């Protein structure tokens, strides 16, 4: 389904294929097993130009995981500096 091909998408930073699965109706709230959406696989591996692209169409930027954590708690967590001011 476009929901898991996005997440996948997002968690490997492949913006290609974000913009297409966007473009063709792909759910930017969809959710992995751990509760985990596109913005926080992004987040997670540092992709900071699909985090921007995600925001931009819309992406819920305080959704949290299930561990409670907000895409920029990750940053945080990470110590990912440009994550985190992208995020903030
Ligand atoms: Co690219
Ligand atoms: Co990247």
């Amino acid at each position: 389904d476009l929901g898991k091909k996005l997440l996948e998408a997002a968690r490997a930073g492949q913006d290609d294929e974000v913009r297409i699965l966007m473009a063709n109706g792909a759910d930017v709230a969809a959710k992995d097993k751990n509760g985990s959406t596109p913005l926080h696989l992004a987040a997670r591996n540092g992709h900071l130009e699909v985090v921007k692209l995600l925001l931009e169409a819309g992406a819920d930027v305080n959704a949290q995981d299930k561990f409670g954590k907000t895409a920029f708690d990750i940053s945080i967590d990470n110590g990912n500096e440009d994550l985190a001011e992208i995020l903030q």
